[PDB]
């Protein structure tokens, strides 16, 4: 029994985060077979992140400029060059410690393990759902730049963010690993602010099959809902769409509990327009909205890697 | 900024795992040098959940009966021995990953991360707290007996956790890696019950730190009190009393945002008398009790 938020076990990329300073900036690199991944910015002055010319910047700038440390060993840059905002150090050895591992991009509602990272060392691990409005509500210091962003699945690790910057409301902005930012933001010292974010349906409601999982069901009732009218409810309260796809995925946990989709969005609905009234639900006062439907699976289930 | 539940990287701890089987009993062992160190209860039969005379269960058995796999590979028992609740395989071959490590008991209050393992192999990662009444509020399976609690310091692994069962209430008891109990409980089915459980009042008073550090004022007010008057306040609520030494312990933080501790403890009375009316802390809609004084330094100020 019991519900936490839970992370990937983080041992096959801490195997994979190394050090790397440029001039007086350091921050974290990915270094997986022969190239270390990180923000292109780690090449900008704080006059050039004003507005930064990056190809400019980096025509000047040697391999010998860009140290590489990989605990106490100095790894030797042979190349650079950038895709999008991240940039690519070859390095003359091959990880050992590279992870069976693929670049994907995440949509937003779907959730990932952070390894938080300072100065190439891990310090913490926790898990992120990538909002509606493609920020993460991580934690963050100065210095964290390029700690990453995973899954596994089977024994692949999928790198799905890299750390760039945080956002004037303490929200926290980043890439792909292809350098391609989640969101309408750039890697500039310039005013940006995140858009009003909304809440994730589906994991709320995966959220809720985990609290039955679990015997917390006073919040079950006798009624159930449609599509549409869930939605216009939805929609009022900043809720994101409801679609059949999510539906769909909810059907294992629907069958398992017996509560189906509707019928849980029947349970939603009524939170929503009448709270919580003084109960909890999983020891939380909120809806929480950073579980995926495969994440209760998962959990409730005892799959590992 | 910000400020999340964080677990240390558990990369650690996962090179330690291994499984245990002893008849049809599978669960998790912990590898460090030469020894794996796993639940006694893994010598315990459907005969001997109630009254398990572990001492004689013991000396009925050879090094091989217990397989030890780790990955891929079987490790050569070659002796065992119990120390209290836990139970020690020596092997053949020590762990080329064993960490630098130590053992330590935690006091309640305390925090730690938990690396959830099923057959050997890691799950997930989560923090959690030793409670008042000596439970941890886990996430846990069957299978999962053996997987561990630790903390990481600089390079250093403190073990300070191992997973042995699941009370009725669904909270989670457990032994030290000295295979001490912590709590009342005892590892036999008997009928056992935790006690009432209190939230670490000092774990909130350094939450409602971090939130005043990473910018959140609106909880606090123009209000002092004494110590006694606070704890004859919060313990109404089911708090766990504060004493001398966690206003000591609060100090730090008290001086970085310049509110005094029993200003701060007035500011909770009052979050106590009024609730949120529809305001969050740090994301949080209820006080959160399983952030500790030094956890809000580290991760507000780093090292
Ligand atoms: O919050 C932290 C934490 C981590 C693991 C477990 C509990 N808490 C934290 C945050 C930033 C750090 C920076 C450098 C070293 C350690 C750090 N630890
Ligand atoms: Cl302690
Ligand atoms: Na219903
Ligand atoms: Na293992």
């Amino acid at each position: 029994s019991g519900f936490r938020k839970m992370a990937f076990p983080s041992g096959k990329v801490e195997g994979c985060m190394v050090q790397v300073t440029c001039g007086t900036t350091t921050l974290n690199g990915l270094w997986l077979d022969d190239v270390v991944y990180c923000p292109r910015h780690v090449i900008c002055t704080s006059e050039d992140m004003l507005n930064p010319n990056y190809e400019d910047l980096l025509i000047r700038k040697s391999n010998h400029n860009f140290l590489v440390q990989a605990g106490n060993v100095q790894l030797r840059v042979i190349g650079h060059s950038m895709q999008n905002c991240v940039l690519k150090l070859k390095v003359d050895t091959a990880n050992p410690k590279t992870p069976k591992y693929k670049f994907v991009r995440i949509q937003p509602g779907q959730t990932f393990s952070v390894l938080a990272c300072y100065n190439g060392s891990p310090s913490g691990v926790y898990q992120c759902a990538m909002r509606p409005n493609f920020t993460i509500k991580g934690s963050f210091l100065n210095g964290s730049c390029g700690s990453v962003g995973f899954n596994i699945d089977y024994d692949c690790v999928s790198f799905c963010y890299m750390h760039h910057m945080e956002l004037p409301t303490g929200v926290h902005a980043g890439t792909d690993l292809e350098g391609n930012f989640y969101g309408p933001f750039v890697d500039r010292q310039t005013a940006q602010a995140a858009g009003t974010d909304t809440t994730i349906t589906v994991n709320v409601l995966a959220w809720l099959y985990a609290a039955v999982i679990n015997g917390d069901r006073w919040f079950l009732n006798r009624f159930t809902t449609t599509l549409n009218d869930f939605n216009l409810v939805a929609m009022k309260y900043n809720y994101e769409p409801l679609t059949q796809d999510h539906v769909d995925i909810l059907g294992p946990l629907s069958a398992q509990t017996g509560i189906a989709v509707l019928d849980m969005c029947a349970s939603l609905k009524e939170l929503l327009q009448n709270g919580m009234n003084g109960r909890t639900i999983l020891g939380s006062a909120l809806l929480e909205d950073e579980f995926t439907p495969f994440d209760v699976v998962r959990q409730c289930s005892g799959v590992t890697f």
